[PDB]
């Protein structure tokens, strides 16, 4: 299609049709979107939990307790549910893992280029984790970037979705043991196909006018 | 479908052709992407600076002069340069603006619906600004989401781009007086067409394997 049409037509679904599942290919395609998102210094400071089974989605849905009950059925009724997670701290093993992967994929012709790349990444990494002490926040920003890429991507696939911040991160982290693995949950994105109960599918889209939000120079 | 090819083929441009400019329509399409990105509670906590003139781009490139000379080159050679900014504090004036805009767009059927929507947004707002004291970080995350949406969008438009954290936001804020207007710069994204010196255009893309970053349940 035309990507502008996608952006103007996509929406946050508030009700999914539990009967409509992702095709096997679509399930793979959304995982490709998660993987190939850009990130600062290609740090890829993230982990994804993709729930497709009834039990899997139920476990994620435990995070929608208390004041977050309105998002529970969205997690349950959707075909697939993606939990976007950020690393809790930027460690050297991860930095080594990323540059070795780039080396393996053939982005360096000389060991000097590889050394240059690695040391440049460590500079920014250290700037955040030793100078500004905001590496946790800095990595979370990269994940939200991934989310933005993902929402546009699935919409272009003709898939319905909704990003969710309305959940208990503490419960969700505990359910999948994320703290001990070095991650924390940030956004939950159910994906599938909306039902007729989705009031947001027929409502007009609303954004602030550009004269307020945008300045041209 | 199509979008996956876009996700696999896009790349961060390392060198722009200073002779290739966006068409007037492409200029409009870029601003459409900025405007219609989703955000938590549709809070839209952002401002955009789109530099299309050489004087405008030079003002932006000031943030990269000296300690970010390679970033500075990309800002100067690219056709359009978008500066993503976040609100420094979520205030009641903005919350009112958002809900009045949604009202003006006919999203509410009853005055009660507007009051409910309004109370819901202020609840999450208060949670961040008063309980968690992280409304600045919360709003910054939404802007990064907008960037993620933007990069995929412009790639699908067949345009080259690169997200840039390598700049001095202090200098950039001072140049446009963002602080006093209630904003701060986060990410700069030059947009245009790459040149022959863009080595990254013919390098293989590198990402961590899914058996490291992704868990299926
Ligand atoms: C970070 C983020 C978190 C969100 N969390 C929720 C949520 O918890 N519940 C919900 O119904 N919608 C949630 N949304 C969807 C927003 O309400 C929606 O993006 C906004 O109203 C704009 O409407 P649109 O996405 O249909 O264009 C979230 C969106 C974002 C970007
Ligand atoms: C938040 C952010 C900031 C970035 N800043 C820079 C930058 O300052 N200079 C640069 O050359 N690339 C920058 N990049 C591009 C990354 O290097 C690039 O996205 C990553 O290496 C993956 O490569 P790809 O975008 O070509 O797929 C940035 C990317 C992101 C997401």
């Amino acid at each position: 299609m035309d990507i502008i049409s996608v952006a103007l037509k996509r929406h946050s679904t508030k009700a999914f049709d539990a009967s409509k599942k992702l095709t096997p290919e679509q399930a793979e395609q959304i995982k490709t979107l998660l993987q190939y998102s850009p990130s600062s210094t290609n740090s890829q400071p993230w982990h994804f939990i993709v729930a497709s089974t009834e039990e899997g989605k139920a476990r994620v849905a435990k995070s929608a307790a208390g004041n977050y009950v309105f998002s529970e059925r969205k997690m349950l009724d959707a075909s697939h549910v993606v939990v976007f997670c950020a690393k809790t701290a930027m460690d050297d093993v991860w930095l080594k893992l990323v540059v070795d992967q780039e080396d393996a994929d053939g982005r360096f012709a000389t060991p000097e280029a590889k050394a240059a790349n690695d040391k440049g990444r460590k500079a920014w990494a250290d700037m955040h984790r030793k100078d500004l002490h905001d590496d946790a926040e800095w990595m979370a920003k990269q994940v939200y970037l991934n989310v933005g890429n993902f929402l546009l991507g699935v919409a272009a696939l003709g898939l319905d979705a909704v990003p969710i911040e309305g959940f208990d991160a503490a419960i969700l982290d505990a359910e999948f043991g994320l703290k001990e693995k070095g991650y924390t949950s940030l956004v939950v994105v159910p994906v599938g196909h909306h039902s007729v109960e989705d009031f947001n599918a027929t409502l007009p889209k609303s954004r602030l006018p550009q004269n307020i939000t945008l300045t041209e120079v």
